[PDB]
C-alpha cells in the first residue's frame, strides 16, 4: 500500500503508476 515509484511495478509494461485511465 505504497507505490510512489515504478521501480518495481512487476513489469506492468502498461503504464507506470496506473493513475486510472486518464490522459
Amino acid at each position: 500500500f505504497n507505490a510512489p515509484f515504478d521501480v518495481g511495478i512487476k513489469l506492468s509494461g502498461a503504464q507506470y503508476q496506473q493513475h486510472g485511465r486518464a490522459l
